[PDB]
């Protein structure tokens, strides 16, 4: 029944292994699985993106604090947020405070305001010209966000494990990006 | 829709800063957060009548164990239960167990029984004279039992804090009640 | 309205002191929580025969690990999970893993296969038979299945409480099984 829904594509085409969807499944429940894994692919997206960055080099200028810790000598990676030398744990909660308050107004799907499909958080608000596409387009847009989504899931994992098997002596020459 | 509701009163009207019920907002979502917000409002009441009674010098007569640990030897606030002079560990999973007891079998709202709002445990069971009242006067004790557990739930917050961050030299003259 | 469902058997009758059923119960609330019993037995049962194995002196021929940890080594009982003496953390995170993929994948109650009544995950795919008894054996089976699961909660119960007393000093001559 979800077997021409977006996502499954080429190569794999339908990739169901757990057999979520087998069966008479409901459109309700593949909608909180296509919801869950759009928030997980943005999520880690913007985690990539902000792993990437910070490890090229590039930090915020400025201080931290009051008391002048700089940006750009806390570390990257689970380091900068859980550790020794991480930020200070006010700012982790402040961060967390934002990302709740993010959940609970803002990044949600308003009812009865003009949203489309599932991981549509417009609301008949912030639009940049979704209309000007067709629908072709479109879907390939979803397509593009859902798939990046879950290459980013991956990578996102992956910088992880990384960074925290380095320690246990786990080093690991990773290619481009190189070591950790 | 729901600007109308109970808890909406002056001065400052219908007030969702988060965006709760915008939208086509639907019933059942407004019955979950009024009875999330009623239950609220009676545990931080409750905790406050505690805290006043406690502080004020007014304690159970007897003995809290068999081993002789008098009731009025316990410190006030969350020194009572969480720290290294609190109630036995005994008492409070025994307070717990009765609190979820209550939650399980008493302070629910049975289905078919002649419950007439959100937060209306009554049950057909224990009725102190409910129909007495006109409707304009069932709408302001609703609305006082809402406010009151508001303002319960803001001072048993600030009652906490303001504890809990005595040892941290953050020591305020609060008012009326003095210093923690 | 469930006062003759499964589960309901001589000598208590209809036996419901939380009062979950009580008044206008719906279909939903009933199969939720016998789908909660049903779940709790299987998983009790299966856990008070591995125990009654292991304390049995029956253990896997062969080494847990790689390093030579023979399984007749282990203790019995929580001890071999959750201690200094336990079966290696990785064990652990597998057999949980393993448990995990069971759920989401195996042990569930796939929509439009076939199933019958709550607690059925056999999904027109692995029968021994269940239509080879007539309805008043069906019923017998499944209060068998039912009543036994409740034995074994309580027995599992007993045996973790058991086990968990004795470095307290409460160590109890068991009938049968003995000491712990
Ligand atoms: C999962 C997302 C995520 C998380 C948890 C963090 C966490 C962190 N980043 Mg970071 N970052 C991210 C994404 C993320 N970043 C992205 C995508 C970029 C590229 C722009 C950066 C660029 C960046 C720099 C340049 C620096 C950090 C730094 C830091 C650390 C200090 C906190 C700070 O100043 O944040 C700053 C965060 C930003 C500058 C960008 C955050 C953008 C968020 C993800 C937007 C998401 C919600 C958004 C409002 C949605 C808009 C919707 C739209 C319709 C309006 C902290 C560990 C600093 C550091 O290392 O100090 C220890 C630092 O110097 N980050
Ligand atoms: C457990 C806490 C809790 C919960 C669930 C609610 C829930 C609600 N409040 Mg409320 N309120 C609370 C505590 C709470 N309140 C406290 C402590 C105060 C005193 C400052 C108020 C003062 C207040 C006013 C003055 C009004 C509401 C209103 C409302 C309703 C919609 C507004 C909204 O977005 O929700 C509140 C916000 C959240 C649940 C987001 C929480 C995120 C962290 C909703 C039933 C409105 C209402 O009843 O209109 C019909 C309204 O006018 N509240
Ligand atoms: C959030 C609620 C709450 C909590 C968690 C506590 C917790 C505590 N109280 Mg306390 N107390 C409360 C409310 C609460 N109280 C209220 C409202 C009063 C005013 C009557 C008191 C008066 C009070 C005294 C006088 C003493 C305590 C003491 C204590 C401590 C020992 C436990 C004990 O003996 O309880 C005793 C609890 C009570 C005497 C009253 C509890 C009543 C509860 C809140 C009823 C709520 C459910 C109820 C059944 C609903 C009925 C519905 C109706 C339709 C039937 C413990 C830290 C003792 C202490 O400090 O020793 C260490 C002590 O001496 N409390
Ligand atoms: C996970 C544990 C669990 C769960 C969810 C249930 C659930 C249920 N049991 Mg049950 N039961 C259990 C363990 C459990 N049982 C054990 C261990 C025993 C043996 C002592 C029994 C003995 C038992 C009898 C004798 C009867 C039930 C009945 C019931 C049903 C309604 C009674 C009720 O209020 O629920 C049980 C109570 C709770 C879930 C509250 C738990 C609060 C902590 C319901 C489906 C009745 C039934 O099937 O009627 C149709 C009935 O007559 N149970
Ligand atoms: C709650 C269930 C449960 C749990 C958590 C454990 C946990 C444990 N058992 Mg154990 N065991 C169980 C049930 C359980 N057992 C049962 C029912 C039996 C009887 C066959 C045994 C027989 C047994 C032996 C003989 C030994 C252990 C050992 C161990 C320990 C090492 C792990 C291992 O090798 O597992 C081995 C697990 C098994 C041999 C059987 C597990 C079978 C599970 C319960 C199947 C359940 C799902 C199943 C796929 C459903 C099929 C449905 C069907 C339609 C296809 C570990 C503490 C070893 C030990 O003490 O070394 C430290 C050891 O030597 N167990
Ligand atoms: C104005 C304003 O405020 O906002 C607007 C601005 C704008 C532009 C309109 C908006 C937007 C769009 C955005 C932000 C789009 C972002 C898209 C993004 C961020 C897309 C990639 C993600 C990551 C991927 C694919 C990672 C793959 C990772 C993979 C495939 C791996 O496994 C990787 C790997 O590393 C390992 C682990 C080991 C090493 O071998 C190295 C490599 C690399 C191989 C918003 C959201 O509307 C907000
Ligand atoms: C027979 C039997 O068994 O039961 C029956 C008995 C009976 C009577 C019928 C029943 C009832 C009704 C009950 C129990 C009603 C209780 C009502 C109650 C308990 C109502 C106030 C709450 C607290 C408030 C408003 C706190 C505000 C706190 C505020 C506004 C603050 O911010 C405060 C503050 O402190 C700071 C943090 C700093 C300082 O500056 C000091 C102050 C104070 C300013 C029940 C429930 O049916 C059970
Ligand atoms: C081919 C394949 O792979 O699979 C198939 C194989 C097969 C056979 C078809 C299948 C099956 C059926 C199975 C596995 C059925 C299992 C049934 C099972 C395991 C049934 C008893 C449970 C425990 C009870 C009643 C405990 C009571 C415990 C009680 C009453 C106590 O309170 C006890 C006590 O200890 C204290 C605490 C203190 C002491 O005084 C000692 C005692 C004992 C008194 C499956 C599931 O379809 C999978
Ligand atoms: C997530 C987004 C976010 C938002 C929306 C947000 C809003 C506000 C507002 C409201 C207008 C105020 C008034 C405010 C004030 C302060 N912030 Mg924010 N802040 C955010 C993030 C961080 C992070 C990551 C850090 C941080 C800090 C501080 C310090 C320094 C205190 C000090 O130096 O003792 C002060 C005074 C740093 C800190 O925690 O220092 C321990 C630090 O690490 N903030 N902040
Ligand atoms: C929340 C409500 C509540 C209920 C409904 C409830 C019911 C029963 C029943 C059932 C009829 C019995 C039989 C019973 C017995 C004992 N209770 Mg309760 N008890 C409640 C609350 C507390 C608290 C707060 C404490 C406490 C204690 C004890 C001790 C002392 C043991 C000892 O001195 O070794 C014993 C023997 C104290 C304790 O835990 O001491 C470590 C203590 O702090 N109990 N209790
Ligand atoms: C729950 C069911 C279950 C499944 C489905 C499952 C699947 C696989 C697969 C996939 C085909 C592989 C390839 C694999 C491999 C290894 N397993 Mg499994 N394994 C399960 C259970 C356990 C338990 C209980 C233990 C264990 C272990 C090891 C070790 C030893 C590592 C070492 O010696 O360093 C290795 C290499 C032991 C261990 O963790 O030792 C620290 C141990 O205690 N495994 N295991």
């Amino acid at each position: 029944a979800f077997e021409d829904e977006l996502g499954a594509q080429a190569p794999l085409g339908f990739f169901d292994p757990f057999g979520m969807l087998s069966g008479d499944c409901t459109q309700e429940r593949f909608d909180r699985l296509r919801y869950v894994e759009i928030k997980h692919g943005r999520i880690a997206q913007l985690a990539f993106l902000g792993q990437v960055v910070t490890r090229a080099g590039i930090h915020l200028p400025g201080s931290i604090n009051y008391a002048g810790d700089s940006f750009d000598s806390f570390p990257n990676g689970v380091a900068a947020l859980f550790g020794p030398n991480s930020i200070p744990t006010a700012g982790l909660v402040q961060i967390i405070s934002f990302i709740g308050i993010l959940e609970c107004a803002f990044m949600r799907d308003v009812p009865g305001t003009g949203n489309e499909h599932v991981g549509d958080f417009r609301n008949g608000y912030i639009d940049f010209g979704w209309d000007e596409f067709d629908e072709e387009t479109k879907l390939s847009k979803r397509a593009i966000e859902l798939n990046n989504g879950r290459a980013a899931m991956m990578g996102i994992l992956g910088l992880m494990v990384h960074e925290e098997i380095i320690p246990l002596g786990y080093d690991a020459d990773l290619p481009i990006i190189g070591h950790l």
